[PDB]
């Protein structure tokens, strides 16, 4: 029959595809399914993984949307992970024959890749927050579909606030939450006791094996295991290996690409896949490939992902029998008390491993290789990881829920509530970047800020510089500072790299650094080329451009001018050095007399990350990043001015409340001097 969007028949693809969709587990619900919609406002649908929910129910809540009057509108389906909402758009423009970015598209910050035409879009839950800070009952969809709410992320949280909240007001609005399971809080009662609809698993058994004792490397220890099932197994299948992120997966398919051809033709051969937040859509659509074909004598022709928690729940890679499971992921951790927030490493939950080994088992039985013990699984693992609002700083989430009108913060409906000091930490950061007055409330700065997608801290930063006559310049290092880091780190070629890097290096620190390397690659004309011979991150530059442009009409929008001062001047730098603080005056070390760094207010010991460019100990530091391993580092370094630390930001360096230590000694002789009373 014919295509409802482009009045011409269906294709030989769209048959193709349908035949073998058609069987999956969602379908033989749809009566079910269909029969709720129609009758209730909001529902909850539960099912496990590969059980189709991601690609068909959006398509069914589309065919529902066509059958209403003419207020003729969207479906959105949020997505936790960049990967799946961009792969599953293009999976289910081919499913509904139609082009991406046309009928079917996706949004995700910086990345809008939709049109007139869009009527399901797969977005990030963060940008459907964005989009009701411009429309708050989100009056350009007739359905929200929350998918993968068993992540509990943060902006999955506050959506679910904020439609319920939308519901009230709206009665043609549809809100259907999916999850994997039942579990990570329970939906339907948070949803006034809406209707659920489960649908059975079909997960072929699997082996749960373990190791002995504690594992310590577990990278290479993992490896080990990756090896002995791609000789070991005799049946064909698949691996997928869980790392914690995108380095220790590229050392991983580095490693693994001279070895394991440590060894001749003899055995099977590997078709090595990574899978990680950054990757391009044309090089994400890889782990949708057939594996190495079976060689003549030898083994099994074979495939090896090696991914993030991304591959947990998100979705479902076809032929998967063997996963073996670290058990530790890349988080966010937060304390309310040292306000602190940095990525770490750390264990998974029962229901997380559970997930994992569930893959093994969506084609045959399957083994799940967990390098833990029973112990270490049993007893010593949380049953639940804590849901992400409990785990992060809350500046961002409370300045959205401000710019969408909401005042008092403990009279609102999060289904599990921060603790409240969190919260207070939150209004307190943005009263000091003046986004909030005294009483709470959103100001003029606070609704501009709100409207950028970015940290509080670099909206303030964005915003300020225009003050400084150096906007163009805090624009791209704004946006250097949005893109994953630039500079490529061989292990094999550290020297090499390090010398590289040191080619940008500004003598006043690595913010600067980013701004030379983004000057350099523009006046280069984006060329491969001069970012191979530069250790340069192609992609990185090409994805920081990508933001500047973005950034830059949002700042025409406001009417906030992009200007730079004369290079000429000593100025120059010292302006944007000087914005800087504006946003990260919170972010500032001391250096002690005895070469270490103590933090300004919380007075934690820490040294410039080794990757720094810095020459030398600057007394004072402003700093992007604060990362925790063993020692804590504070990462993208700049040298700064005391005297403008009092000068711009008197409210958080307010003497009168303040700790002793060498800083305060210095910024107490700077206040001094600055009044110049003898007395
Ligand atoms: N991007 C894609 N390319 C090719 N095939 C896919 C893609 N995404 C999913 N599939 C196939 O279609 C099925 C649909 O699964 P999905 O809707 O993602 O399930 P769920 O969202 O419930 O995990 C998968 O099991 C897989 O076999
Ligand atoms: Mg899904």
């Amino acid at each position: 029959c014919i295509n409802p969007f482009t009045n011409l028949p269906h294709t030989p693809r769209y048959y193709d595809i349908l035949k073998k969709r058609l069987q999956l587990p969602v379908w033989e619900y749809k009566d079910r399914f269909t029969d709720i919609l129609v009758r209730h406002q909001s529902f909850v649908l539960v099912g496990e993984t590969g059980s189709g929910k991601t690609t068909q129910i959006p398509q069914w809540c589309v065919e529902y949307m066509r059958s209403l009057p003419g207020p003729k509108r969207g479906v959105a389906c949020t997505q936790p992970r960049r990967v799946a909402a961009m792969s599953v758009a293009q999976r289910v423009a081919d499913e509904m024959d139609v082009m991406l970015g046309q009928e079917v598209g996706y949004s995700i910050r910086f990345e809008d890749c939709s049109s007139a035409k869009t009527i399901l879009k797969y977005m990030t839950d963060g940008m459907l927050l964005r989009e009701a800070m411009n429309d708050p009952l989100l009056e350009r969809y007739g359905v929200i579909i929350l998918d993968e709410a068993h992540e509990r992320t943060l902006a999955t949280d506050i959506l679910m606030g904020v439609l319920k909240e939308v519901v009230r007001q709206r009665s043609d609005l549809k809100v259907i939450v999916m999850s994997a399971t039942l579990d990570a809080g329970k939906f339907q009662i948070y949803f006034d006791n809406c209707p659920l609809l489960t649908i059975p698993g079909r997960t072929h058994p699997v082996e749960i094996f373990y190791t002995p004792e504690p594992e310590r490397d577990y990278l290479e220890a993992a490896i080990r295991t990756v090896i002995q099932i791609h000789m070991c197994e005799e049946e064909e299948g698949d691996l997928l290996l869980f790392l914690t992120g995108q380095e220790e997966i590229d050392e991983a398919c580095k490693r693994i690409k001279r070895e394991v051809d440590d060894l001749g033709p003899e055995v099977g051969d590997i078709k090595i896949i990574p899978l990680y937040s950054t990757l391009p859509p044309q090089q994400q659509q890889r782990i949708f490939e057939p594996p190495p074909p079976k060689k003549q004598n030898g083994a099994i022709g074979r495939k090896v992902v090696v991914s993030t928690n991304i591959a947990e729940t998100s979705l479902t890679i076809d032929g998967v029998v063997f996963v073996i499971d670290p058990g530790f992921a890349k988080q966010k951790v937060y304390n309310p008390r040292i306000r602190v927030e940095s990525l770490l490493v750390t264990a998974i939950s029962k229901a997380s491993a559970q997930q994992r080994a569930g893959r093994a088992g969506r084609t045959r039985p399957g083994k799940c290789f967990r390098l833990y013990t029973e112990k270490a699984y049993k007893t010593e693992m949380q049953d639940n990881t804590y849901p992400e609002i409990l785990r992060s700083n809350l500046g961002s989430v409370v300045l959205q829920l401000k710019k969408l009108g909401i005042d008092d913060l403990v009279h609102f409906d999060f289904m599990d509530p921060p603790a409240p000091e969190t919260l207070m930490r939150a209004l307190e950061l943005l009263n000091y970047l003046a986004a909030l007055n005294d009483d709470g409330d959103l100001t003029e700065l606070g609704s501009m800020m709100a409207e950028f997608p970015l940290d509080p801290q670099l909206a303030k930063m964005v915003i300020a510089s225009c003050d400084y006559n150096c906007s163009n310049e805090v624009l791209s290092i704004t946006a250097m500072l949005s893109v994953p880091q630039c500079f490529v780190r061989p292990t094999e070629a550290k020297k090499a790299a390090d010398e590289a890097k040191m080619r940008f290096a500004h003598i006043d620190g690595d913010h600067l650094t980013l701004l030379n390397v983004y000057h350099a690659f523009k006046q280069n004309h984006e060329s491969v080329q001069w970012c191979y011979d530069n250790f340069i991150n192609y992609r990185s530059l090409m994805s920081a451009d990508n933001v500047r442009q973005q950034l830059s009409r949002i700042m025409d929008r406001f009417n906030l001018p992009r200007r730079s001062s004369d290079f000429t001047s000593r100025d120059y730098y010292i302006n944007i050095r000087k914005a800087l603080v504006t946003g990260y005056f919170m972010q500032v070390a001391h250096l002690e007399r005895t070469g270490h760094y103590l933090t300004v207010k919380d007075n934690q010991v820490v040294q410039l990350h080794p990757s720094t460019v810095l020459d030398h100990k600057p007394e004072w530091v402003l700093y992007n990043e604060f990362v925790l391993t063993t020692k804590n580092y504070i990462r993208t370094c700049t040298d700064i001015k005391p005297e403008w630390l009092v000068k711009i930001a008197p409210q958080y360096y307010d003497m009168s409340n303040f700790p002793q230590c060498e800083a305060k000694r210095q910024l107490d002789r700077i206040i001094a001097k600055l009044q110049s009373k003898e007395y």
